[PDB]
Formats: structure tokens, C-alpha cells, sequence
């Protein structure tokens, strides 16, 4: 669905409240506040870090 905040990974506005573990229906990123705080931290709610996930999404 449309939301009001950008997904940290894909940038599409699918998020209602940042840092509340919403899962993006476009790219699959789970909005874990740890992983937006540290974009190089792997193994949070998502296996990839945010930076890893961003690159993976873009290369599709
Ligand atoms: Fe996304
Ligand atoms: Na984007
Ligand atoms: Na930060
Ligand atoms: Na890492």
C-alpha cells in the first residue's frame, strides 16, 4: 500500500511510522530501527545490512 514515509531500502513510500518493523511489500525490507540507524549492520530483522539490501534491490 501507499504510505507516508520512504522505505529505507527501496525509497518508495510504503511506511506508516518509521522504525516500527513494517515489512515493505515492494522490496521485502523489514523496517528495523537498528538497521536504519547503522546501515552496515547485518543480521537484524533482515539478514542483509541496509546497504547490502539497497544494492541488491537496485541491481534487479
Ligand atoms: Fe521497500
Ligand atoms: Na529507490
Ligand atoms: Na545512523
Ligand atoms: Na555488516
Amino acid at each position: 500500500n501507499n504510505g507516508s514515509y520512504p522505505c529505507p531500502c527501496c525509497g518508495n513510500k510504503t511506511i506508516d511510522e518509521p522504525g516500527c518493523y513494517e515489512i515493505c511489500p515492494i522490496c521485502g525490507w523489514e523496517d528495523d530501527p537498528v538497521q536504519s540507524a547503522d546501515p552496515d549492520f547485518s543480521g537484524g530483522a533482515n539478514s542483509p545490512s541496509l546497504n547490502e539490501a539497497k544494492r541488491a534491490f537496485n541491481e534487479q
